[PDB]
C-alpha cells in the first residue's frame, strides 16, 4: 500500500502518479512517499522530464506531459516508462509491472521493499534505450513504442489477440521484464501477497 518514489538521476524529475498522488518535482535524491489503499487498480506512476510549470502549476513538459499541470489527473503524453499496478480486493494479490507500451523516457528500477520469492522481486529497465532508439521512433527525451508512432491493430492490439513484432522485440531485447506491446502479459507481470509487501519506484537506478 505504501509506494516510495525516488529520483536518483542527475537531473530533475517531475514525478506523475494516478488514479492516487498527483505531481511532484523530484531533484535529484529526493524522495516521494504515496499511501496506495487496497482495491486501487489501474494505477501508474512515471517521470516527466524537461517540464516548465509557474507558481499555478501549469507549464509543459518535454516527455510524459498530462494536460500541462503539475498534479496530474490524466494519462501522460509518450513516449514515458511506467510502473503499473493493481492492488486486488478479490484475489488479494499485488498485480504490478514495468511497461514500456507507451515508450521509454527514464530508466527504473520497480521492487518490493519485502521481496518473498516466486515473481515478487525486483525489476529492471535500464538498457540504454535513448541512445540506440530506431530512428523512426526517436524523439526528443525519449523512444516511443511502434503502436505511438505507427498505429494499427499490428502494433496496439486494438482489433484481436496480436504477437510481437520486430520493433517490439528491440524494447524486450533490452528490457526483458517489461511490456513490449500490449499483450506481452505472460513475461511482464508480478505479484506479491496483499499486504506483505511495500513498493519502491526508482529513477535512474544506476544514476
Ligand atoms: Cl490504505
Amino acid at each position: 500500500a505504501t509506494i516510495e518514489v525516488r529520483n536518483n538521476c542527475p537531473y530533475t524529475v517531475w514525478a506523475a502518479s494516478t488514479p492516487i498522488g498527483g505531481g511532484r518535482r523530484l531533484n535529484r535524491g529526493q524522495t516521494w512517499v504515496i499511501n496506495a489503499p487496497r482495491g486501487t487498480k489501474m494505477a501508474r506512476i512515471w517521470g516527466r522530464t524537461g517540464c516548465n510549470f509557474n507558481a499555478a502549476g501549469r507549464g509543459t513538459c518535454q516527455t510524459g506531459d498530462c494536460g500541462g499541470v503539475l498534479q496530474c489527473t490524466g494519462w501522460g503524453k509518450p513516449p514515458n516508462t511506467l510502473a503499473e499496478y493493481a492492488l486486488d480486493q478479490f484475489s488479494n494479490l499485488d498485480f504490478w509491472d514495468i511497461s514500456l507500451v507507451d515508450g521509454f523516457n527514464i530508466p527504473m528500477t520497480f521492487a518490493p521493499t519485502k521481496p518473498s520469492g516466486g515473481k515478487c522481486h525486483a525489476i529492471h529497465c535500464t538498457a540504454n534505450i535513448n541512445g540506440e532508439c530506431p530512428r523512426a521512433l526517436k524523439v526528443p527525451g525519449g523512444c516511443n513504442n511502434p503502436c505511438t508512432t505507427f498505429g494499427g491493430q499490428q502494433y496496439c492490439c486494438t482489433q484481436g489477440p496480436c504477437g510481437p513484432t520486430e520493433l517490439s522485440k528491440f524494447f524486450k531485447k533490452r528490457c526483458p521484464d517489461a511490456y513490449s506491446y500490449p499483450q506481452d502479459d505472460p513475461t511482464s507481470t508480478f505479484t506479491c501477497p496483499g499486504g506483505s509487501t511495500n513498493y519502491r519506484v526508482v529513477f535512474c537506478p544506476n544514476g
